[PDB]
């Protein structure tokens, strides 16, 4: 919690995960499953950089990531997918368009919602900088409220690290937190997504704590 | 083109009545009657919540449309804050009404109904453990009507949305403004600020799984029943 705002950032961009590459309509679900499967792993250790991440008990890294896993993977999705008007970025070879995610029943309804997230990041012309950023927000709060001074710390520390990106930016006080609010306001659809998300993955899942404690690899 | 003062009297002069259930000293509460008992206060509560958005600032210049689907999107959101909002100082409990006042072990008659009920304690405490503010909960309120529903709405679409946006702008200006004349330091003030909004998340989770919760006893006001009142 030492770090300077610079710091910060810098070990964010530098904790960032590898984008990761793909293996009909059956063959697209097996391909997103797989694809995620895979990502976890990477968001684990993404996770493990976080500022003040792995001052928490492994109890509660593992709640939080079992709280803030979908969440994750449909914001970096959404960052992938920005340069990408209309379209989803899964992976550089599974580039997919609303028609494609017509074929399984409430498919197109998360695309959709997916989109507008990505049209709204396009529209705000979001920084690298602010999305590690708001990524790493997810993170932390995402289970706070369902178990905490230090997880509050550690989100305190990233508001001021957002502000001072903006500053930096010459933003005016007033734009300033007007931004803030705005990027904020985005985690409430991303966490509503991440609620249909699962809804429509259970209609056709979740990381066991076994399996997250395995990958956080205990020493 | 109001101030933040006069955007937070206008909030305040806006807010809905606290309703009552039944009374009848004859009739014992059983949770048996418990679910007929919060329907009944939750669709009257809808009533007054339509003439609340309706003044809360700019959400009548949007086209009809539009503000039935927001309020489609954000009504339990509404009431599970409000209903937050009147338990706050009262730990461990829930005040529906004034006289329904529950505790969690009265939550466990009705699967999936605990879990709701954990949710909204935990974030009653947390209104606490901030010391939320009446002033401060209007304007949390105002953004989860004009927030919840916009990512999911052609020419007169941006333009709502950019009045929407342009609304949001206004009232986080307000909350700022409150927590500088409460004596906050900027890093304090973006700092609560970021706290508070990021309750709203959490609202939203909680929206979501009650919704599940309410389509899993068998719900929605139509768009017809919204328009009707709006
Ligand atoms: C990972 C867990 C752990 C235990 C087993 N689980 C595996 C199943 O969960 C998942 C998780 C994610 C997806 C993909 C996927 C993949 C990569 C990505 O970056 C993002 C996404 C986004 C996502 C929406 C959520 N999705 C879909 O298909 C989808 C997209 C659009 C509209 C409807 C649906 C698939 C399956
Ligand atoms: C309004 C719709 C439109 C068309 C018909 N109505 C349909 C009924 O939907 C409703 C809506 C809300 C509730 C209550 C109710 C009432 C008042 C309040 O202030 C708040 C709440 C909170 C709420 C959780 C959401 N709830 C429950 O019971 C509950 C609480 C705890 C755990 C599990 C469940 C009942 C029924």
């Amino acid at each position: 919690l030492s770090l300077t705002a610079d710091q910060m950032v810098s070990a964010l961009l530098d904790a960032e995960p590898p984008i990761l590459y793909s293996e009909s309509e059956a063959s697209m679900m097996g391909l997103l499953t797989n694809l995620a499967d895979r990502e976890l792993v990477h968001m684990i250790n993404w996770a493990k950089r976080v500022p003040g991440f792995v001052d928490l008990t492994l109890h509660d890294q593992v709640h939080l990531l079992e709280s803030a896993w979908l969440e994750i993977l449909m914001i970096g999705l959404v960052w992938r997918s920005m340069e990408h008007p209309g379209k989803l970025l899964f992976a550089p070879n599974l580039l997919l368009d609303r028609n494609q995610g017509k074929s399984v029943e409430g498919m197109v309804e998360i695309f959709d919602m997916l989109l507008a997230t990505s049209s709204r990041f396009r529209m705000m012309n979001l920084q690298g900088e602010e999305f590690v950023c708001l990524k790493s927000i997810i993170l932390l709060n995402s289970g706070v409220y369902t178990f905490k001074d230090h997880i509050h710390r550690v989100l305190d520390k990233i508001t001021d690290t957002l502000i001072h990106l903006m500053a930096k930016a010459g933003l005016t006080l007033q734009q300033q937190h007007q931004r803030l609010a705005q990027l904020l306001l985005i985690l409430s659809h991303i966490r509503h997504m991440s609620n249909k998300g699962m809804e429509h993955l259970y209609s056709m899942v979740v990381p066991s704590y076994d399996l997250l404690l395995e990958m956080l690899d205990a020493h």
